[PDB]
């Protein structure tokens, strides 16, 4: 019995139970290391032996959209495309910009895989079109409101996707833990001090992600104040 998977199928209008789910994120927190995580779920259970780490290359400046687009394109072309089974559903740890990046890569790869996003630091689902996770549908019955779905926190479809996010975020946290005699990209933030600098590393994925985030998300970080959050916002968008 798979409550979460069955709910996903109905809620995202999938053609069948999503037995294979792949989760993706992207960070650049230490030096020039731009890294994308891929986590694999089969039958609603993580398969850690199948997780993968993509080193993003060819970028001379960070760019979260291009970082996600390259990862997805890599995943659905060459060797991996040949070797790996297509997921039934891809989960993007990212808002609309990161969902767009995934769809862009899929279109360029010539592949049709259903996609849904989770808005960073929120529980809002981001849908890739109007008709659910199958973003290539031209018509059908509308899913969600303005291409988003808000579900109660304990809803089984939501808890499942939030578990995939937790797994990919944790995989990121593990890698950055290892990387840490290099300063973090947040070590240049003024007005906040070193306890708050380090608290941001858990909640944000890159200078770009921090800079675009509502000041309210920054202030909600434990250890932060509306004040230190205004200070970060102002410094990054000064540069």
């Amino acid at each position: 019995d798979h409550p979460g998977l069955d709910a996903l199928k109905d809620v995202l209008a999938l053609p069948e139970r999503p037995w294979r789910i792949e989760g993706y994120d992207n960070s650049n927190l230490f030096g020039t290391n731009i890294v994308s995580g891929m986590v694999v779920f089969e039958g609603g259970r993580s398969r850690r032996g199948e997780h993968r780490r993509f080193k993003v290359r060819g970028l001379e400046h960070p760019d979260d959209y291009e970082s996600m687009k390259q990862t997805i394109y890599r995943r659905f072309t060459g060797s991996l495309a040949d070797k790996l089974p297509l997921p039934d559903l891809m989960l993007i740890d990212g808002g609309r910009g990161q969902v767009n990046a995934a769809l862009d890569a899929l279109k360029e790869a010539g592949v049709q895989v259903p996609v849904v996003g989770l808005a960073k630091r929120e529980e809002r689902l981001i849908l890739p079109g109007r008709y659910g996770a199958q973003w290539w549908l031209e018509t059908g019955t509308e899913v969600g409101v303005d291409r988003e779905l808000l579900l109660p926190h304990t809803h089984p479809a939501l808890r499942m996707l939030i578990g995939v996010r937790d797994e990919v975020h944790n995989y990121a946290v593990s890698y950055h833990r290892k990387l840490r005699m290099l300063r973090s990209v947040f070590d240049d933030l003024p007005g906040i001090g070193q306890k708050r600098r380090d608290a941001l590393l858990e909640h944000f994925t890159s200078l770009e992600d921090l800079a675009a985030a509502p000041v309210e998300h920054i202030a909600a970080v434990p250890g932060m104040t509306l004040r230190a959050a205004q200070s970060v916002k102002e410094f990054l968008q000064a540069r």
